[PDB]
């Protein structure tokens, strides 16, 4: 067997002669969330025979259990524990005769757990011994950047690995609302990249002698590709039924990248300048319009955040509704960035499974990929295009580079400090993928510039790494990302798994399905096909 | 509603007193099939209250309807009639008192059907229009050969038409058991082409001086590759579940295609002659040990066929099984070829859904590319090299490859004519898809010899025409295929019908998805690219 992945049995004796007992279960990671009921457990009818009911306790998180007596509505005892995946766990609830009338709970542990993350331990240690071996076996025996490559490469092999199931382990998937897992950090990899490209593409152009009305054109036409690839081909699941207008999700992955990619190219390309041939600041004040216009649009998104009146909701509301936040607000995920995507697209339109319904149990639609949000997807592929401007700008002094690529690796990490109070929950303003907020633009950015102040020096100034196996997808992104969508399903990607409620059998499956993207985009960089929207 | 495509309402009003009746109904189509019971139809009560049974019956042909009374296993009354859809009739079964106490049934129209074929007469009155109206609009403003690609992309576009549905159309679809239909026309047409193909590529490539055995890696290649793609790509049905080794279909198009394009190179390559430069028997003499061993292959599987024993079942059996040949042999489906490939590969690993299975109610599995009909497979691409062949050796003489096409072509017709008997269920060897008989091969290739008679003197001699549109798909043949085979379900080949009982809404969809697949094809010709196995 009745046991589900990462679930424990709990078994519950009550020797309590005239007392009735509901116990209910909270999770720690659930943020100032609502008891809910986990099982009735009868009083016993006789001395020495104990009323036995039995469920399911989760166990990815801690486990908070408050047992009440439900004729007087009063608290018997407090229970915290961390129960383990397939365990069996007795809790034991009798009154101690020892001198005074009081009810003493304690918790005995029929049956082991089993480690659960064993099979990811396993993983790296053979991960490593290969890299070793490969590394100790050959020891015996404009340019294209390849540390951008690289980046864009890693980013898609995590990709791939999580989209496809991660290993079924919570750390490999979205985090509920706030706080920040493996999952949560490719998406604004990719729009900090895609913004790198657009300087160092647009730069090259626009030397050779291309004019601005014919980059133009170029730029609305993979927009437009891009936008409708997503809502067409990526967004449906087609495996459902033939597709249908009033259940069209309009928001999505390659619609944001499409949004995103034409506003900030139109910007640069708007007050586009040549590049010119230590303590300059050339790269920064020659940018002044883009800056000026990119503080203003994020002033919009803290005004629309913070100050826009929801009505039947709170002003200012970050939290996930639901049984958050006491369950106060149930209808209120997203605060103002739900309440603009439900006013213009319709709840029809949006995304059905947003990652708080299972932690928080919200039963509105909330798309991740909203309307809102947008406004620090271009914040996020700005920074990428100032990282396109410190390697273009200084590209003859490495030291210039490394030096700019610190700076704002160390500013955009205090930033974060102060704006998420080194917490998950509390702070200004809390790290959260789903509302796109500041603190998650400021941190993955910063985490983006130190990855290129690590790469870029080892990869593309000294060599002595080529990236390796990394830039092969890199240089086939798009193909990468529409191919994984389309034969997620299919042979070899995906087969019947003899136990469904497994971590090893799961992860090996994912592993094995995104080291086959890997050689797959090995073979079309070996044949030479790159595909470029 | 209660009526669905290709259905009419029918009204039993039973007037008889001391009479129950059984109302049995068998299709005009299905040969010599038994009766199934249609309604049971209780006495009247009471003089001038008749009792009322409602009933669909199936509107694609001719019905027959006998009524029976139940009590006595006697015949009342026998009806032949030809409902129409979305009619509403009604049937009284009254007894006569002109001097007689016999029982006489009449049929009356209670509603009108509607025209079934309108659409299908619409849809071929706009493309005629259109057709004129181009060219009268166009009239007032070694290489490929032309007609083979035209005749491939004119099987493109069948088969895109009719794998998407075909309008609903029961022409469109394959034929139950035996007889020719439009959608069981296009695979020995691709298959009689891959053979010319097999020919014209192998010829220019031993011209110019490369080696045998590289040629045979290649052919093996080739071969590898279509029969894994057929395997795991298109067979599978992803959207059911991921893939489970003991649901796995092995035969299908694509392995029937490489087994057969393996042979038939491979004994080519085995006997290859250079082609030397009007009453010359120099194409069939120069490749009589390639015609010794397909006449000992054909041979084979008529005794195969005609000759093995198979337990259970009568020698030499041609019949689909279930309730056909009156219900004998329920478990015969197929005969000599569904027993060896039950026997060979198991019935869970054939085709689960035979199209004999809605006519005559067939239970067993029956996959239409066994292993049996492999041998006419390849004498169809025998047939299709002979077309090369000629067309090589007479290219300086047109009128040599005329005659030679019209001889090739009144032979195979009056092969088939003697072997048929000008009849679908009555000959020697009926024509059946499923079993892929010997006059199914020599019916569709004097078609196909027919249609590269027509083809060459006007595309490729002449240029009268080019061929548009149809060597834009006969050029990505490969692309089209496993294209509509992936995208099936996806925007905009398939949507969501107001009327999924609409003949109409059918055949635009249809239409507009081969139309969209004609328009990639060519696309894909502008950007040159062309992908080949
Ligand atoms: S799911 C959650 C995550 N979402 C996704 O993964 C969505 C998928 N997204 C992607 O794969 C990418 O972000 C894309 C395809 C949308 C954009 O890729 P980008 O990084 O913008 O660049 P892409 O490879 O498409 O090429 C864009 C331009 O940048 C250039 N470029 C790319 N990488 C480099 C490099 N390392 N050095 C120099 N130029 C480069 C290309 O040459 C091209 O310029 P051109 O058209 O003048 O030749
Ligand atoms: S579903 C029911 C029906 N099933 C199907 O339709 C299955 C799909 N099948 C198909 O699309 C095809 O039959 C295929 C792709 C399997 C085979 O196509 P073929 O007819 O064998 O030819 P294809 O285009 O693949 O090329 C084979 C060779 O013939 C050559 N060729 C093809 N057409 C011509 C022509 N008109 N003139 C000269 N040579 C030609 C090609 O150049 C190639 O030779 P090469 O390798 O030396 O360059
Ligand atoms: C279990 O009983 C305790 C009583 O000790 C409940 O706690 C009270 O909850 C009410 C709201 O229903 C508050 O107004 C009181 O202030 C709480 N008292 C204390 C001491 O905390 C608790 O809510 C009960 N559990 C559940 C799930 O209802
Ligand atoms: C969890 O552990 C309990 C022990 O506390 C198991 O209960 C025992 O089951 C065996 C098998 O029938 C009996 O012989 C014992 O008498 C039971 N003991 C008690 C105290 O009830 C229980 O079966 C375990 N659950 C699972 C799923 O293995
Ligand atoms: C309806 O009744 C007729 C009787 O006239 C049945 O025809 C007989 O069927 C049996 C088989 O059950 C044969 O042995 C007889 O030779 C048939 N007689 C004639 C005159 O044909 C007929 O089978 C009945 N219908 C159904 C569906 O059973
Ligand atoms: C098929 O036609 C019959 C007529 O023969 C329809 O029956 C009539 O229905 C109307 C509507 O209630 C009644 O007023 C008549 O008295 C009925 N006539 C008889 C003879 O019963 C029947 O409704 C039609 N079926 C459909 C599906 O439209
Ligand atoms: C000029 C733009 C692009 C950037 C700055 C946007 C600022 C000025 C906007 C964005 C959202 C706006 C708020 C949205 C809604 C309300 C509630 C209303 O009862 C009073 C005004 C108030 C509080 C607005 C004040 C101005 C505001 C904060
Ligand atoms: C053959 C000679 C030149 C030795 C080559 C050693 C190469 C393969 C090794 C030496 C040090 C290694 C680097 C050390 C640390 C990091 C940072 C990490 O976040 C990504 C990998 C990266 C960037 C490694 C890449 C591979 C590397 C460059
Ligand atoms: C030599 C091959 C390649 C070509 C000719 C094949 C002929 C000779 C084969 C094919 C199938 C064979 C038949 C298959 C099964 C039986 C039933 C058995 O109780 C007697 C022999 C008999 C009737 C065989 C006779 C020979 C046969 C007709
Ligand atoms: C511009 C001058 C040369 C006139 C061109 C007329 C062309 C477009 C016309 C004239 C006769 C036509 C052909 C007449 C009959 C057939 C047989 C049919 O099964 C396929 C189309 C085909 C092969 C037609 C193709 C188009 C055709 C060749
Ligand atoms: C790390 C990441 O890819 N994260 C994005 C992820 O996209 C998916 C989701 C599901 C699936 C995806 C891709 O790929 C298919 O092969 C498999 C299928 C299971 O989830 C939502 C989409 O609504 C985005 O907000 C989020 O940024
Ligand atoms: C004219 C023809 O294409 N006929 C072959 C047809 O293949 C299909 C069948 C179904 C579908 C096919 C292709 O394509 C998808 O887009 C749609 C889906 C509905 O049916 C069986 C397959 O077992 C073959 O025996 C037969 O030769
Ligand atoms: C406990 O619940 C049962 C079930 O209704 C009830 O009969 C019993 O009276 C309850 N006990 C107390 C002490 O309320
Ligand atoms: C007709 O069938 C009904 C239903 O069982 C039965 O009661 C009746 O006796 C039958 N009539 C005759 C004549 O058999
Ligand atoms: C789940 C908690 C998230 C806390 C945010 C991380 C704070 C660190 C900021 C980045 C420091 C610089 C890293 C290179
Ligand atoms: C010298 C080449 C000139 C070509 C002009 C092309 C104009 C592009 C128009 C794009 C407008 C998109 C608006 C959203
Ligand atoms: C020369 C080709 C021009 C193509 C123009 C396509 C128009 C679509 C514009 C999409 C804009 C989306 C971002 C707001
Ligand atoms: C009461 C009506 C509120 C309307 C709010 C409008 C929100 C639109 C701004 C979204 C910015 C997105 C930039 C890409
Ligand atoms: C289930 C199998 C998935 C394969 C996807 C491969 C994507 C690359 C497309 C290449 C097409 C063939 C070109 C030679
Ligand atoms: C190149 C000189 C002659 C070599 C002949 C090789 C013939 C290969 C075809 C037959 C192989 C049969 C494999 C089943
Ligand atoms: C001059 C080039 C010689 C290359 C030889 C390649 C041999 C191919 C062997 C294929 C055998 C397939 C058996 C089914
Ligand atoms: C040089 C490449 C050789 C590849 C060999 C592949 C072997 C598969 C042979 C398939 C034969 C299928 C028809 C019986
Ligand atoms: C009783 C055992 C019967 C065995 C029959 C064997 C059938 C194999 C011949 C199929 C020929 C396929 C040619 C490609
Ligand atoms: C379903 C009816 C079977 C009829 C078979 C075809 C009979 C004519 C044979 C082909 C004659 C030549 C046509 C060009
Ligand atoms: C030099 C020869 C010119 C080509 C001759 C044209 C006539 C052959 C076409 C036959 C078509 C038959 C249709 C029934
Ligand atoms: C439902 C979408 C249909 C897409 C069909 C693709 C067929 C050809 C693939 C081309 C890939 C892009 C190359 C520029
Ligand atoms: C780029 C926008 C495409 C939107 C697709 C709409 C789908 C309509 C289906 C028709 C059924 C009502
Ligand atoms: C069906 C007959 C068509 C013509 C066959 C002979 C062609 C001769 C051309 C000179
Ligand atoms: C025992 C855990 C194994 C997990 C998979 C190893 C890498 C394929
Ligand atoms: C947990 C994923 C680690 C992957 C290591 C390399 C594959 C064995
Ligand atoms: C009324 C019949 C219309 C059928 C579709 C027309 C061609 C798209
Ligand atoms: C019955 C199909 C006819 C197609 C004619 C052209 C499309 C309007
Ligand atoms: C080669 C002929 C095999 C048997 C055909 C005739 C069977 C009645």
């Amino acid at each position: 067997a009745e046991l589900k992945m990462d679930q424990a049995l709990l078994l519950i004796h009550n020797e309590l002669l005239w007392t009735n007992l509901t116990v209910y279960w909270k999770s720690e990671c659930c943020y100032h969330c609502l008891f809910q009921v986990l099982v009735n457990v009868p009083q016993s009818p006789k001395a020495g025979k104990p009323s036995a009911a039995a469920a399911s306790v989760s166990t990815q998180h801690g486990s908070i259990l408050q047992l009440n007596d439900t004729l007087e509505e009063k608290e018997v005892c407090r229970l915290e524990y961390r129960f383990g995946e397939f365990g069996n766990y007795s809790l034991l609830v009798k009154n101690i005769h020892n001198g005074v009338s009081e009810i003493a709970c304690d918790l005995a542990v029929n049956e082991d757990p089993v480690d659960s993350n064993l099979p990811v331990s396993i993983a790296f240690l053979i991960g490593l011994a290969v890299i070793i071996v490969i590394s100790f076996l050959r020891l015996l025996l404009p340019p294209r950047l390849r540390s951008v490559d690289t980046f864009r490469g890693i980013a898609l092999i995590l990709m791939v690995f999580v989209n496809y199931g991660g290993g079924k382990y919570w750390y490999f998937k979205h985090a509920s609302w706030n706080g920040l897992t493996v999952a949560d950090l490719v998406f604004p990899w990719f729009v900090f990249i895609m913004g790198s490209s657009i300087f160092l593409s647009m730069t090259s152009i626009l030397q050779r002698g291309c004019s601005k009305f014919r980059l133009l054109g170029k730029i609305a036409w993979r927009s437009f590709l891009l936008i409708c690839i997503g809502i067409i081909i990526v967004n449906p699941n087609y495996c459902l039924g033939p597709l249908s207008w009033d259940k069209v999700r309009i928001p999505g992955v390659l619609q944001r990248l499409g949004v995103t990619y034409f506003v900030v190219a139109v910007l640069e390309l708007l007050f586009a300048k040549p590049v010119p041939e230590c303590l300059s600041l050339r790269d920064i004040t020659s940018s002044w319009p883009q800056w000026l216009l990119i503080l203003v649009l994020e002033g919009l998104w803290l005004g629309l955040t913070f100050l826009l009146p929801v009505p039947g909701c709170p002003t200012g509301y970050l939290g996930p509704g639901g049984i958050g936040d006491f369950g106060k607000y149930p209808n209120c995920t997203g605060g103002a960035a739900g309440y603009i995507d439900r006013l213009l697209l319709g709840d029809d339109h949006l995304y059905q499974h947003p990652s708080s319904a299972v932690l928080y149990h919200t039963e509105v639609a909330y798309d991740p990929e909203g309307i809102l949000g947008t406004i620090n997807s271009i914040v996020m592929a700005f920074l990428g295009v100032q990282a396109g401007k410190i390697l273009l700008y200084y590209k003859a002094r490495t030291k210039d580079i490394l030096i700019r690529f610190t700076a704002w690796c160390c500013i955009l990490g205090l930033i974060s400090v102060a704006l998420t109070k080194v917490s998950e929950n509390e702070g200004f303003i809390p790290v959260n993928k789903n509302l796109w907020s500041l603190s998650y633009v400021t941190t993955l950015s910063s985490f983006a510039f130190f990855i290129l102040l690590v790469l870029y020096p080892v990869v593309d100034v000294k060599g002595l790494w080529t990236g390796t196996p990394f830039f092969y997808p890199g240089m086939n992104s798009i193909l990468v990302y529409v191919g994984h969508e389309v034969f997620e399903n299919y042979f070899p990607f995906q087969w019947k798994l003899k136990d469904n409620q497994s971590h090893k059998e799961h992860l090996t499956q994912n592993i094995v399905a995104t080291a086959l993207w890997v050689l797959i985009a090995y073979i079309l960089y070996r044949k030479k096909i790159f595909w470029k929207i």
